[PDB]
């Protein structure tokens, strides 16, 4: 069965005056691979993909600021307070050159990184990840409601911070498979007290949907644009129905964006490495061994 543990010895680092915790296992030369989370999780997610992985490559898989080990300063949690923690946590380690692995908001991270310094990235596995969605009618209709309440002041941090809706609710609705009680501990564990769950909250509201944030799709569809011109090479794994990512807008892209494989996961919804984290794993590193890293 998926494993549950989370076996990884913790490492921190100081960046911008606070400690990010992150993953770190595999070989220490080589191209280092940087392994992304989005909301509500944590390098949690990454727990059965990256064995795969660690036997040849270093895997690198930080918690973002405020979530999972993270320290949790007193921000907006904006995408621009990710950003600024993301870009100075890659610097802090000293990467160089990398391969990306993102996920929902860890994709938007990453593809934004990528794009501002595309000499440093190597190739990019992405599933499920942050595009403009253009109007309500594109997200899926069974969370449409839902996530149209997440984006308001009264109801939407009434569901997410005082009843942790993210974590109890929206969390299992992303996977198709059931989570265990283990798994949804680990989950819940960086958000026990309500004050904690700013993160979850903030994210949804900054979700490209409908026109709103402007400033957010702007950012996405620049770096789309980036995406469907840049020869980086690209590994794309999806889902059946998907959340972000229905079939067919996968099967568009990965003959639309050059130099770019896609991979048929089975049934998943936005957490695919929770429906099938050993293709995940086995292709991720399938994929590196042709990459000339
Ligand atoms: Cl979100």
């Amino acid at each position: 069965g998926i494993g549950t543990g989370f076996p990884f010895d913790p490492h921190y680092v100081e960046v911008l005056g606070e400690r990010m915790h992150y993953v770190d296992v595999g070989p220490r030369d080589g191209t280092p691979v940087l392994f992304l989370h989005g909301n509500p999780t944590s390098s949690y997610v990454w727990r059965n993909i990256i064995p795969h992985v660690a036997p040849t490559h270093r895997c690198i898989a930080p918690d973002l600021i405020g979530m999972g080990k993270s320290d949790k300063p007193d921000l907006g949690y904006f995408f621009d307070d990710h950003v600024r923690f993301m870009d100075a946590f890659i610097e802090a380690l000293g990467l160089e050159e990398v391969v990306l692995v993102i996920h929902d908001w860890g994709s938007a991270l990453g593809f934004h990184w990528a794009k501002r310094n595309p000499e440093r990235v190597k190739g990019i596995a992405f599933m499920e990840f942050i595009r403009p969605i253009p109007t309500w009618d594109e997200w899926p209709e069974f969370a449409r409601e839902t996530f149209q309440a997440f984006r308001t002041t009264d109801v939407g941090r009434k569901l997410i911070i005082d009843q942790n809706v993210f974590i109890e609710g929206t969390l299992p609705m992303g996977v198709v498979r059931p989570l265990t009680e283990v798994e949804m501990d680990h989950y819940r564990e960086p958000f026990l007290n309500p004050v904690d769950r700013e993160p979850l909250w903030r994210f949804p509201n900054e979700l490209p949907i409908a026109g709103e944030p402007a400033n957010i799709v702007a950012l996405v569809e620049e770096y789309m644009d980036w995406l469907h011109q840049s020869p980086v090479p690209k590994l794309l794994f999806w889902g059946t129905p998907g959340v972000l990512i229905p079939p067919a807008e996968a099967a568009r892209l990965a003959k639309s964006l050059p130099n770019c494989k896609a991979v048929d996961i089975g049934p998943g919804l936005n957490l695919l490495q929770e429906d099938n984290p050993d293709l995940i794993g086995s292709e991720i590193a399938r994929w590196l061994s042709t990459l000339e890293i």
